[PDB]
């Protein structure tokens, strides 16, 4: 990441101030709690008392305050305890991608007692004033936003469990497949040729697997739902 690109993460510690240059997107991903390279995230590998500037921290500071000359190991500190000065543009596209993401994950595995299209999940959100954070993980937030637009939007999070069993002639083009989908569960190829499964997803892509099999099986494959999963 270029220092132009780069941009400040401070944290104030026993009465100064310590700065990192980093990609904010990298930074971003560090508070959501992902795995980051440091040495893609670091625009200059050191700390600084005042990054415009170009003033560096001493080793024998950096020791006293963080207990440490690990410019990573501050760095990450910096980052999740601190504030990361981004622009408001990439805050913008943040929020906008977060709130995708969202709206997706929330359309896919909800169904209303089924599943809501993204843009009657869009407006709820609205309607609510629901407030999404950029840096939080869609998993770690997805439940408050749900329970906040429990009155406006009835939500129920919903998993099923579904047997299949795919013809000889068929388990070819179909087997590969159903492991792209993801869910595949106690597989096991049968005596004709034929092979089985129990698949486990998300209610609200019911219509997807179902869709999926109809292409790949011809109308051949056979299924039976076994249970609903709240």
């Amino acid at each position: 990441v270029s220092l132009d690109k780069a941009v400040i993460a401070r944290l104030r510690k026993g009465g100064e101030e310590f700065e990192v240059l980093v990609d904010p997107y990298l930074a971003r991903d560090l508070k959501e709690g992902k795995e980051v390279n440091f040495e893609d995230l670091l625009a200059a590998e050191e700390v600084f008392k005042d990054a415009k500037k170009g003033e560096r921290a001493s080793v024998d500071e950096l020791r006293k305050i963080f207990g440490t000359d690990d410019v990573f190991e501050i760095a990450r500190k910096i980052i999740l305890e601190g504030e990361v000065q981004i622009t408001a543009e990439q805050r913008r596209e943040m929020l906008e991608a977060k709130r995708k993401q969202i709206i997706n994950f929330i359309s896919r595995n909800t169904i209303d007692p089924a599943p809501h299209p993204p843009s009657r999940i869009e407006r709820a959100l609205e309607e609510a004033k629901v407030h999404i954070d950029i840096f939080k993980s869609v998993e770690a937030q997805v439940k408050d936003i749900v329970k906040a637009l429990k009155p406006i939007l009835p939500l129920k999070f919903e998993e099923m469990e579904i047997a299949i069993k795919i013809p000889p002639e068929h388990t070819g083009r179909a087997i590969s497949a159903l492991y792209n989908f993801g869910g595949v569960t106690r597989e096991e190829w049968q005596r004709d040729g034929s092979w089985i499964c129990v698949m486990r997803i998300p209610s609200g892509m019911y219509g997807d697997l179902m869709d999926l099999l109809g292409k790949v099986a011809k109308g051949e494959a056979l299924t039976k739902v076994l249970r609903r999963i709240g």
